[PDB]
């Protein structure tokens, strides 16, 4: 089992960490939700479908910088929706195919009443998504830990 | 502050997400309108209520599926009326007690001109409700994220 980033980087068998950069609405007004969808970026897939099943779970999803000062937030991982910054790890997705197939993981952002002005900075980090994955086969046990950036400022009006 | 659901699970202190499964009536004219009663299915209570006052809103309600699809609607929040899927926060109910009291949200649904057939899929998720929890006491701020799905078909008569 391994993943990697579209035009972007890899996290080879056994896990790792990797950086990702995103593209945020650059206004988002109280109220507004900024969607940061993961699933056009990240892409994982089971090497050995035939005989092994891997599963796969959102262990924790953090926020950093002007995310964790300014906006309060949801995770949605495959269908279901959770609070962000994360309580739990999620159920499990299955991986049964060697082909590519998204990591199901969006953020929904909402700025608080508190949030003006230059609410998240370029280039910075504004969470962390852990990957957990396991199999039905061995103790293989494996986090491959994903660093989001911004790609650019998001203003919050006043 | 912790919440529940009827014969079933519970969000505890700090939040969370859990899914809430309702029957809804089976059939639904165009004209017609179904409701989702969520006050008979989620309870929360202050678990201070001598000392501190828990504030709870509705933050956000969004649909899906068959719902999204099928329905126009507004949510009723504490006897008030607003556009859903909603476009702001609603205003604040306060919890005082440590009885589990209900939590006051309720759909109002109607089929669109052109549904027929079947609208809502049994099993199906055809709503988000996210319950934000702050209080008077200290930086309190939690979310309890509630997953609706249809426990049963809903169908629009042609
Ligand atoms: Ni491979
Ligand atoms: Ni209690």
């Amino acid at each position: 089992f391994a993943c990697k980033t579209a035009n972007g980087t890899a996290i080879p068998i056994g896990g790792g960490s990797a950086n990702v950069y995103v593209n945020l609405a650059p206004v988002v007004n109280v109220g507004q939700n900024l969607v940061v969808d993961l699933s056009t970026q990240i892409f994982c897939h089971n090497d050995y479908p035939e005989t092994i099943t891997d599963y796969v779970t959102l262990q924790r999803g953090s926020a950093y910088g002007g995310v964790l000062s300014n906006f309060s937030g949801t995770v949605k991982y495959s269908g279901s929706s959770y609070p962000f910054p994360t309580t739990s790890e999620t159920p499990r997705v299955v991986y049964n195919s060697r082909t590519d197939k998204p990591w199901p993981v969006a953020l929904y952002l909402t700025p608080v009443s508190s949030a003006g002005g230059v609410a998240i900075k370029a280039g910075s980090l504004i969470a962390v998504l852990i990957l957990r994955q396991t199999n039905n086969y061995n103790s293989d046990d494996f986090q491959f830990v994903w660093n989001i950036y911004a790609n650019n400022d998001v203003v919050v009006p006043t």
